């Protein structure tokens, strides 16, 4: 059983080794509380959070960092590294890299302004990373709600509220332009862009992302408060903001009867969608774990201990 005070004895700084690193970070690229978390939900997605995400490539087996969802994507390896060597200085072989992913995540939402909250802790390393898994677990922007819904379901999250609560990450963040360009210019081969986006704010995102443009530049999730963790994401939806797919499928979907109520109720109470998203967050840091002495403390994130 995971348990939040884990490491009040082995280590019982290594959380506020994690926020000083976060903050020092923070200085240079105001981006990579977004990052982290991001980290933290892809490790989770594949094989439960177990640092899967964070192994290179070896002769036998290929790394995750080069799925679809993760290539060209996925960011703040180097900041991970930084804090571990850091934790393994200060606690010698104690904190596994799953576990300390999970405390990133959380130290990354509470400094952008998001609630806070100790994460259960006691997951261990893998020994292998997982590609095809990857490749077929992690969700795709331009997935139907019920395509959604089937993604989280496939790894543990049954509730729509998981899915609700958790896709509130989007609160802050960047997205690259060849995300949406389906939804500005021709959406299901319609020829026409999506109708559940904002005729105002379509104009805006043609402007950031003109056709046959620059598709790796990058736009705000939120076009309310880009950095800030808060429950404006929903205010969005409401409003047809959403930046991709996935996210205004919660609020427009034709399969949206039980999330609806879930929107309106998080873009109502900050409390709300804190409370949930804690709750979520704590649930998807439960999936399928490796603890007690299955698995490794990974001493180098990067591979594995010979
Ligand atoms: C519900 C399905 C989800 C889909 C389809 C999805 C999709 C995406 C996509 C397309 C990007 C842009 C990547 C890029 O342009 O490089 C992204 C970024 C991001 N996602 Fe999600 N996401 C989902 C759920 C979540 C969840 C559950 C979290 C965390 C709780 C999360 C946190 C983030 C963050 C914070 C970013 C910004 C990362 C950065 O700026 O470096 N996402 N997501
Ligand atoms: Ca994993
Ligand atoms: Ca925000």
């Amino acid at each position: 059983q995971l348990t939040p005070t884990f490491y009040d004895n082995s280590c019982p700084n290594v959380s506020n080794i994690v926020r000083d690193t976060i903050v020092n970070e923070l200085r240079s690229d105001p981006r990579i509380a977004a990052s982290i978390l991001r980290l933290h939900f892809h490790d989770c997605f594949v094989n439960g959070c177990d640092a899967s995400i964070l192994l290179d490539n070896t002769t036998s087996f290929r790394t995750e960092k080069d799925a679809f969802g993760n290539a060209n994507s996925a960011r703040g390896f180097p900041v991970i590294d930084r804090m571990k060597a850091a934790v393994e200085s200060a606690c010698p072989r104690t904190v596994s890299c799953a576990d300390l992913l999970t405390i990133a995540a959380q130290q990354s939402v509470t400094l952008a302004g998001g609630p806070s909250w100790r994460v259960p802790l006691g997951r261990r390393d893998s020994l292998q990373a997982f590609l095809d898994l990857a490749n077929a677990n992690l969700p795709a922007p331009f997935f139907t709600l019920p395509q959604l819904k089937d993604s989280f379901r496939n790894v543990g999250l049954n509730r729509s509220s998981d899915l609700v609560a958790l896709s509130g990450g989007h609160t802050f963040g960047k997205n690259q332009c060849r995300f949406i360009m389906d939804r500005l210019y021709n959406f299901s081969n319609t020829g026409l862009p999506d109708p559940t986006l904002n005729t105002t704010y379509l104009q805006t995102l043609r402007g950031l992302c003109p056709l046959n443009g620059n598709l790796s530049a990058l736009v705000d999730f939120d076009l309310r408060t880009p950095t800030i963790f808060d429950n404006k994401y929903y205010v969005n939806l409401e409003e047809q903001k959403g930046l991709i797919q996935s996210d205004q499928e919660l609020f427009s979907s034709p399969n949206a009867t039980d999330t609806i109520p879930l929107v309106r109720s998080f873009a109502n109470s900050t409390q709300t969608f804190f409370n949930a998203f804690v709750e979520a967050m704590d649930r998807m840091g439960n999936i399928t774990p490796l603890t007690g002495t299955q698995g490794q403390i990974r001493l180098n994130c990067r591979v594995v201990n010979s």
